[PDB]
């Protein structure tokens, strides 16, 4: 049985790959010194996969981003670039204020770069492929360069602005590209390489047949090379329509869906191709069984097998997580132990009960009322305005402040253990004290304690968790040099005690004004971690939802009136194809409303940072929060058309009037054209002011200025619409 395996981490055990990168951006080191760097994680790749697997990918270290290169190869490069004159023009395209769009790859953690279409014809301008092949085959070793195919680089791509994912806008531009792919194709065939990895990931999303009809065309004209195509994340579209392609060599994820088994065993495999069961996961580290997994292959009489969908969405090994709780790293698999396991499994083939809380469980398991508020907006909003006592078009903040290289130092002394629990939260308090001042001395309606005290929304959570483990080296790429430790969620979770009650009704005693709850939702906790599969995912949303409720009472028993659950991956968690989201959107809005489930006069504010909400406002109605800040300044106030046109909208808004990712003061002017915009509509007496989002990434210099305009506009705004 041939092994594959693809998608094996670039970064390295150390780390490596974001050093050599951010040391020849420093410029502390050359870019043959880079290249040297390079060229040993590719040794390391080849090195892993050689010894577990069959088949050794090729053209897997990207500099950035794959995408990226796929853009380079094919001369996509925007006019505002010039020539392409190498990685200087490369990481140009990829970082900077001249760089292309960033954004999620599909339903993942890792953020790939847009390609710009700016003409209809492409053409060879790098056959990094063909580079990196020789490259290995000096090294005297046979690999399969690892590409993106042609559908789906034009569907991950955007044209005047807008995803080229309809038939009639990719039919032409089709045609010039597959050129440029046969071209890449014939040289790599002709130096010998007898397989290429194609990747078609955008077979598994909603696809009209019109699609599949163009991608068969698209196939023919690459027919006579050795194409091997991979699909994962879900089930792909129209299943026979991809059995027919003209390939010898399919991939299929078995392990994201159920769709791609069942279809397979109801309309079968034909005999003319050879099926690679995609049968190791790789987007959780859990150890599985290989004897189950080794009856499918079997049963399924599949020539072939490999990870479902790509590796560099796990951590590269768990070797020296030593320091995780009792039994996990037992029951654990990073990148390395999944190639080993795809190895034991073509060897061969020629752990419930875990942390578990049964009242916490069974808790779950059992009222109705507990989804629902006691009372109706309408009532909530009553009590809460008669409470508050906020001016007109009130103005807050969304949480987090910039943090001083002081803060940062002192929250990792904590962490390390060099301090004590007494000096952190003695310097906290003092960080908390001094930003509510600032804040009261600049004249916001509404405070925030500043998240100094929290790494990140999801790590300062699941380290206060139970069933909820960290590590100390799984890292994992997120975009460019940037990596990301995900938790663990083992097993039921609960939390023993308070999180937030210390800082948040600190903050309150210093102020008469009232200081936000701050909160991460139960869908975005799971949704940046790894966590169980043998349970349904509703079940452990409600377990931390929960855990968050008790949270929530905690405040309000406390005396806060605001209680915020920051919940962006509302949205970012929902399945690919949008067909499966009345599912998922269902246990979604539950487990939010049974996080968010607080007394009738806590004022329960929603944020999330989607760009876009036409399409889930349905969903989001159905939220039981009192007020949702939104991200309105890159749109200038556009953003709201999709409140506007729902009928019988009533809750409140934060208008974020604001770009937090640019250091650029908005002027007042900036600031009202959004706001005015808002006005058209809506009633005037449910707009807040804010920005679009947290301030953890800005300057004291940017956010002081910036504070006192926003200030400046609302008390304008209340003299027009007095
Ligand atoms: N409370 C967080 C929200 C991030 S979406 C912050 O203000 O940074
Ligand atoms: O249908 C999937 C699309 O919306 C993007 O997530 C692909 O990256
Ligand atoms: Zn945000």
């Amino acid at each position: 049985t041939k092994a594959y395996a693809f998608g094996f981490p670039k970064i390295g055990e150390k780390r490596e790959f974001k050093k050599a990168l951010e040391d020849f951006w420093k410029g502390k080191i050359t870019e043959e010194q880079f290249e040297e760097e390079m060229n040993k994680l590719r040794m390391y790749m080849v090195e892993n996969y050689r010894k577990n697997v069959d088949v050794i990918p090729s053209n897997e270290l990207s500099y950035y981003d794959f995408v990226l290169d796929t853009a380079v190869m094919v001369g996509a490069v925007p006019e505002r670039f010039g020539e392409y004159r190498g990685l200087s023009t490369y990481f140009d395209m990829a970082r900077g204020g001249k760089a292309l769009e960033m954004t999620k790859f599909f339903n993942t953690n890792y953020h790939y770069l847009v390609p710009e279409i700016e003409t209809e014809e492409f053409y060879l301008l790098e056959n990094k492929p063909l580079e990196d092949y020789l490259f290995f085959k000096s090294k005297g070793i046979e690999t399969a360069p690892w590409v993106i195919g042609p559908f789906t680089f034009l569907y991950l791509s955007k044209r005047n602005g807008e995803w080229i994912r309809r038939p009639n806008q990719m039919e032409k531009l089709l045609e010039s590209l597959v050129s440029v792919y046969k071209e890449v194709f014939e040289k790599l065939v002709e130096n010998g390489c007898k397989e290429i990895l194609v990747n078609e990931p955008a077979f598994v999303c909603d696809l009209e047949k019109a699609h599949w009809d163009l991608i068969l065309n698209v196939y023919r004209e690459l027919s006579e090379f050795p194409l091997t195509v991979f699909t994962y994340y879900d089930s792909v579209s129209d299943y026979e329509a991809c059995v027919s392609l003209p390939v010898k060599r399919l991939h299929f994820d078995f392990v994201s869906n159920e769709e791609n088994l069942k279809n397979l065993e109801k309309h079968g495999f034909p005999e003319d191709k050879k099926l690679v069961a995609g049968v190791i996961n790789g987007r959780q580290p859990w150890k599985v069984d290989l004897r189950k997994v080794a009856s499918l292959v079997e049963k399924l009489g599949a020539s072939a097998i490999s990870n479902s969908c790509p590796l560099f969405h796990l951590p590269v090994t768990l070797e020296l997580e030593n320091n995780l709780p009792g039994g996990l790293k037992e029951k654990l698999a990073f990148a390395k132990e999944k190639l080993e396991e795809l190895k034991m499994l073509k060897d061969f083939l020629e752990f419930e009960d875990f942390a578990v809380d049964l009242q916490a469980v069974e808790r779950v398991r059992n009222p109705e009322d507990s989804f629902r508020r006691e009372k109706e907006y309408t009532e909530r909003d009553r009590i809460q305005r008669e409470r508050l006592n906020l001016p007109l078009f009130p103005t807050t903040t969304i949480g987090s402040f910039p943090q001083t290289p002081e803060v940062r130092k002192m929250r990792s002394k904590y962490r390390k253990g060099e301090i004590s629990k007494e000096e952190y939260e003695a310097f906290i308090k003092e960080q908390i004290k001094k930003a509510i001042e600032l804040q009261e001395e600049i004249g916001l309606d509404v405070l925030v304690h500043g998240e100094f005290e929290r790494t990140d929304m999801v790590e300062f959570f699941a380290e206060k968790l139970n069933g909820i483990a960290t590590t100390q080296n799984g890292w994992v790429l997120s975009y460019g040099s940037r990596c990301y430790r995900p938790p663990i969620i083992y097993g039921t979770v609960t939390r023993p005690e308070p999180m937030t009650l210390k800082e948040i009704t600190y903050a309150q005693s210093l102020t008469e004004k009232p200081v936000k709850g701050m909160l991460t939702g139960p869908v975005t906790i799971m949704s940046w971690s790894y966590y169980r599969e043998d349970i349904p995912e509703r079940e452990i949303a409600y377990q931390i939802a929960l855990a968050i409720n008790e949270e929530v009472k905690d405040l309000e028993e406390a005396g806060i009136k605001i209680v915020q659950i920051d919940e962006p991956a509302f949205r970012e968690k929902a399945p690919i194809k949008k067909s499966k989201w009345p599912e998922y959107f269902e246990w979604a809005i539950n487990a939010f409303n049974l996080a968010a489930n607080a007394r009738p006069e806590t004022q329960i504010h929603a944020h999330m940072c989607y760009s876009d909400f036409n399409e889930i406002i349905e969903y989001i109605h159905q939220l039981e929060f009192d007020v949702i800040s939104i991200e309105a300044s890159r749109s200038k106030g556009e953003i709201i058309s999709a409140f506007e046109n729902f009928k019988g909208w009533i809750k409140q808004i934060g208008v974020g009037v604001w770009d937090i990712h640019s250091p650029a003061v908005p002027s007042i002017n900036e600031m009202r054209e959004i706001v005015e915009r808002v006005l058209r509509v809506l009633p005037k007496e449910l707009i807040w002011i804010n920005p679009d989002c947290g301030l953890k990434t800005r300057n004291w210099d940017e956010v002081i200025p910036s504070l006192r305009n926003m200030v400046a506009l609302a008390k304008e705004m209340r003299e027009k619409f007095e």
